[PDB]
């Protein structure tokens, strides 16, 4: 099977940033034993990167892969093998909150409406 893991973009980045902050490293910290266990032989992780749909579709592709691939470089440091783990930026794309926040105009208001669709996704087969 495949265990999912969603972290919130908020906590781990600063806005236009892939630099994670120590916030970031202690939720990544918490999570690598969850994913230390992985199959020595099957076992692969993929990390995705999303953001909202807010600003330029492909400066959000591009940033959402940079964050990516900064957890990437966390993780593999703290002991995850590079060859079992990679990186993709989806950018907007697959968003988690649909038409929800169609209606909502206001730019606070509407930031926290997204914020469901900020994240890193962390999927971990076998």
């Amino acid at each position: 099977a495949t265990k999912h893991f969603t972290l919130k973009s908020d906590v781990l980045f600063n806005f236009n940033k892939a630099t994670l902050k120590p916030e970031g490293q202690q939720a990544l910290d918490q999570l690598y034993t969850q994913l230390s266990n992985m199959d020595p032989k099957d076992g692969s992780a993929v990390v995705l990167g999303y953001t909202d749909r807010i600003g330029s579709e492909a400066y959000n592709q591009q940033l959402s892969e940079k964050r990516a691939q900064s957890v990437v470089d966390y993780l593999v440091a703290k002991g995850i093998p590079a060859g079992k783990i990679s990186a993709r930026g989806m950018g907007e794309s697959n968003p988690v909150t649909g038409n929800t926040c169609d209606n909502v105009k206001a730019r606070a208001a509407l930031i926290d409406c997204l914020a469901p669709d900020r994240r890193v996704e962390i999927e971990v087969k076998g």
